[PDB]
């Protein structure tokens, strides 16, 4: 996994920065400022902004590190920042990062719900607003209480890159439907451990399975296995 700081505190004001290593390559970096709602991303490939996102975040990557810079943070800035970035044939993250500050593209996932413990799941994410067959999807999950885990990815052609977490190797298969628009995670002998909310990613990429490049987050999807 990536390793970033437990906690920052900031006034308002600030230029705060955020640093994490371990990724063999780019650093995405993701907004949650609610453990309920999904997360945003604010920074993808070290240093690309999405055009809806303030000027006043940015990033950079120097050697193997990465820094997400907020100059002049906001307390609505205020969040818990993942980042993201891929080592050993998987996406990964790392624990987060909590901000305190002392002052067309749609993704729908279904399937969740109560499941039976060695039981079987069907997770679906419709996609819509985008030429979906371009782009590298993901699910990313993240169990209660705790940080954003990545789980399956699969490139633009539904067949040539398929990767898995170690996590659910063995028990999940990722697909897609280009016709329909739809991604797709299956996962079996479900445990306690698969209790998540199970969030559909789009990557800024065509094959890539790299955490660092998620632009588009589902709403998420929640998953009770008891």
């Amino acid at each position: 996994a990536l390793t970033q700081p437990s906690s920052v505190s900031a006034n308002p004001g600030e230029t705060v920065k955020i640093t994490c290593s371990g990724s063999s390559g780019s650093y995405g970096w993701y907004q949650q400022k609610s453990p309920d709602s999904a997360p945003v991303t604010v920074i993808y490939q070290s240093n690309q902004r999405p055009s809806d996102i303030p000027s006043r975040f940015s990033g950079s990557k120097s050697g193997s590190t990465g820094t997400l810079t907020i100059t002049g943070v906001q307390a609505e800035d205020e969040a818990v920042y993942y980042c993201g970035g891929w080592g050993s044939s998987v996406g990964m993250f790392g624990a987060g990062t909590t901000l305190t500050v002392l002052g067309a593209v749609t993704l729908d996932e279904s399937g969740g719900g109560l499941q039976t413990p060695g039981g079987a799941l069907s997770l679906v994410c419709k996609a819509s607003g985008f030429t979906f067959s371009s782009y590298a999807m993901g699910w990313v999950r993240q169990a209660p209480g705790k940080g954003l885990e990545w789980v399956a990815g699969i490139s633009d052609d539904g067949d040539s890159y398929i990767s898995y977490a170690t996590a659910v190797k063995g028990r999940a298969t990722i697909s897609r439907d280009n016709g329909q628009s739809t991604v797709r995670l299956q996962l079996n002998n479900l445990r306690a451990e698969d209790t998540a909310t199970y969030y559909c990613a789009r990557s800024h990429c065509s094959g890539c399975r790299n955490a660092a490049l998620i632009d588009a987050w589902g709403h998420g999807t929640e998953v009770i296995v008891s």
